[PDB]
């Protein structure tokens, strides 16, 4: 049974709710996090395949009811409490963009892999401290067309949502589509409509975001691009940025 992920119950302090399964704060044997599962081995070989930097990094498992998993504690929770919390006025496009970067890192590491994530939103990013964003967690207004009519999901449909993750950023953690109920996002969506640009962020910005709602998957960027363009973005992109009221 058991693989070398395995370790026993009784090596975990579960301490701090977080979230209600559940997920709590905890100790070992080691600050760590505990997802848990309400009362399943082959879908969670995602997990333990993928180690990268901007990726939540699992520590262990116990694969017996109630399941726990085990990964490294992130201290200031989702991508989205962050944005709505706080920090949230106090954040600008250097903080901001910086944070997609890091987000298209990991991204781009799943993508050299080979896997999908399929669920790519602010929810499912984690902070640390200093703004260190790592991918969590491996629902139409994040999810690209293809795939929420025809399952068609690749890393394609991961950059449409990547799309839709940086408004939530630049619009410091606004829910997309403000205003449509789903369907008439997925109808809209359809004929061909596309979210504005945010206030007080750059055309070039959003104009990236256009290239990953872009109708055909293959026409979409690499999260590769995405990564060196949100890295390279105040040298070569906009050396003239200044700060607004806002961003
Ligand atoms: C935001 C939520 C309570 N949360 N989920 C976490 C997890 C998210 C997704 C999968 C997990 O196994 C755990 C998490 C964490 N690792 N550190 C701090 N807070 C965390």
């Amino acid at each position: 049974a058991k693989d070398a992920w395995e370790i026993p119950r009784e090596s975990l302090r579960l301490e701090v709710k977080l979230g209600q399964g559940e997920v709590w704060m905890g100790t070992w044997n080691t600050r760590v996090a505990i997802k848990t599962l309400k009362p399943f081995l082959q879908e969670a070989q995602v997990m333990k395949k993928l180690r990268h930097e901007k990726l939540v990094q699992l520590y262990a498992v116990v694969s017996e009811e109630p399941i726990y998993i085990v990964t490294e504690y992130m201290s200031k929770g989702s991508l989205l409490d962050f944005l709505k919390g706080e920090m949230g006025k106090y954040l600008r496009l250097p903080q901001l963009v910086d944070m997609a970067a890091q987000i298209a890192s990991g991204m781009a590491y799943v993508e050299r892999m080979n896997y999908v994530h399929r669920d790519l939103r602010a929810a499912n990013i984690l902070v640390g401290e200093n703004l260190v964003c790592k991918v969590a967690d491996f629902p139409i207004k994040w999810t690209a067309p293809e795939a929420a009519l025809y399952g068609r999901f690749t890393i394609k449909s991961d950059v449409w949502s990547f799309g839709i993750l940086l408004t939530e950023l630049t619009t410091k953690g606004r829910v997309p589509y403000p205003g449509m109920v789903n369907r008439e996002v997925l109808d809209q969506v359809e004929r061909g409509y596309r979210m504005p640009c945010p206030p007080e962020c750059p055309e070039s910005l959003h104009d990236l975001m256009c290239q990953c709602w872009r109708k055909d998957p293959e026409e979409r960027p690499t999260f590769e691009y995405l990564q060196a363009f949100l890295e390279d973005y105040f040298t070569s992109t906009e050396p003239q940025y200044q700060p607004g009221e806002n961003l």
